[PDB]
């Protein structure tokens, strides 16, 4: 028994890749789409809220307000439904409409900004919304230590446990950089020789080339006007990248060949990992790819 | 939770207690079959129908799998066939959610549509033409295949018994084929002779309770193949429950708003029926289990 869907967060499965040729290394995909909110962000939504509760920052009538590209908003929405908190989300209008529909299904109010202005415009709009709220809490996933800490505490421990501490490589897409940075930090503490790589959009190559651009890999990319505080670049053994169309193609390869329905970022991160495996062919490496969300919410794209 | 493929993730779904919605002094637990990798309970029957046919020698590498479905059985089959590299063709009514078509095609399925005003019977008729064009095929036929209710008899029911430590008073389940209801109820009644088990049908297509069919919006429920499916066992039903379309939608929204449970339309219908039942039997301390057949994302 679970007492609520909150008890279903985490403990997600790790699936081996069987049909796609992985070049003499083993690739495992951690399916964060299995979380009740259908993304890894359920983990950070839960920890950011639970820690704020313990700190006395959230009353029953505190309005939670967050800027998000979607999944953190969905995770927060689901948790706020269970907890009976009021949530307002600011999101760009360029993200999948299914994100809006999911948040609204849980009772969350959505405020939209012009997506050509990036997540920075969301953060600016949130400042305006604060002026009309008597009592609020902003989780601020871009700076809140409880974003990477959630992954340090749970995501990484699950990887270590499921693979019996045999992990050579970990690869993860980045937006805030929290899932990469928190997970890689714990993995590196327990497995000093592991290699950990973040992925970013080839069309918004902030970490690899120093500039941003428009791209279609929803959830990835850094558009707040700098590198998020929760990203820890010292953990990156290299920066990997993926083109928009390659990300979409790999998403369909995964569903056609493995029955794995992941999001666009999963396609991007997996493509990067498969390229890495090919470059490192026949080494018998155990490579773990984080699939951030499931692919259901991208049928409209 | 290391898995060799998504097939290993089928089953062992969670039972969640309802805590915010008023359940009238009984405990209601929802079995969340949306947690399956294909997002419905039909993953269980897709897996058993295919695995049993493999063992029988009815599926070779070049055998085309052909099935009529309202969606979820097709999605389950598609995900399993993707892993196993079998060619799948599905016939579905054009009145079901477009997300069903997109999901099945994502897994590589060829999806053929029939006019939904004609019901599932039209899908079954269309299967005849598809059979003529294939040298090797297997039709799982969820409406007649005992491996549909047997999957639930073997796994779903045992998970319910295990998770509640054999303390279950009432089981309530929506019907389309009748397989999930009939398989699960059969096992539960073999182990718990006092348990009450109820199927739910759409109030506006009350075939079992009133002997006629009609239009409804509770996708996945209802019987439109031209009679009662062979896998439905009406001797297990302690009564026939129903739900109206509007109430099913309202309850779907109540579940997501108040419990953070995003279930399909049939989950709203089945849950509303269980709530009504619980209200009529208020304050008896009954342990009521409701099967939530699928998750709600495909209805957006
Ligand atoms: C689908 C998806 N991919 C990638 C990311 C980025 O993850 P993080 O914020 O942990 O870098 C998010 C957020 C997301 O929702
Ligand atoms: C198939 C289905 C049903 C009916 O289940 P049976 O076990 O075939 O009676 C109910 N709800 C949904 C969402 C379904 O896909
Ligand atoms: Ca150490
Ligand atoms: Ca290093
Ligand atoms: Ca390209
Ligand atoms: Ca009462
Ligand atoms: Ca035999
Ligand atoms: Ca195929
Ligand atoms: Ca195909
Ligand atoms: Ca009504």
């Amino acid at each position: 028994l679970a007492n609520s869907v909150i008890d279903l967060i985490g403990n997600t499965p790790l699936v081996k890749i069987n049909n796609i040729d992985t070049f003499g290394n083993e690739i495992y995909v951690k399916l964060e789409g299995s979380n009740p909110g259908r993304s890894t962000k359920d983990r950070i939504a839960l920890k950011m809220i639970e820690e704020a509760e313990k700190e006395g920052l959230i009353d029953k009538d505190t309005v939670i307000i967050e800027a998000t590209s979607g999944n953190t908003g969905i995770g927060l929405a689901m948790i706020c439904a269970v907890k009976n908190y009021k949530l307002k989300i600011v999101m760009p209008d360029t993200m999948s409409i299914e994100r809006i529909q999911l948040m609204r299904a849980y009772g969350t109010e959505v405020i939209l900004t012009d997506g050509s202005l990036g997540m920075k415009a969301c953060l600016e709009k949130l400042e305006e919304l604060k002026k009309n709220e008597k009592k609020y809490f902003v989780p601020n996933q871009f700076t809140n230590v409880n974003n990477p800490k959630a992954h340090y505490e749970t995501t990484a421990e699950e990887i270590l446990k499921d693979l019996n501490n045999k992990v050579d490589v970990f690869i993860c897409g980045t937006g805030t950089g929290g899932s990469f940075s928190g997970t890689a930090k714990k993995l590196k503490e327990k497995l000093p020789n592991i290699k950990t790589f973040p992925v970013e959009p080839a069309s918004s190559p902030l970490l690899s080339k120093g500039y941003i651009g428009p791209h279609k890999i929803q959830g990835m990319g850094m558009s707040i006007g700098g590198i998020p505080a929760v990203y820890d670049g010292s953990l990156a053994d290299d920066i990997l990248v993926c083109e928009d169309d390659d990300a979409f193609e790999m998403m369909r390869e995964l569903s056609f060949k493995e029955g794995i329905l992941g999001g666009i970022s999963t396609g991007a991160t997996f493509k990067a990992a498969l390229d890495y495996s090919k470059e490192n062919a026949d080494k018998g490496l155990k490579i773990v790819v984080l699939s951030t969300d499931s692919g259901e919410k991208y049928l409209s794209n």
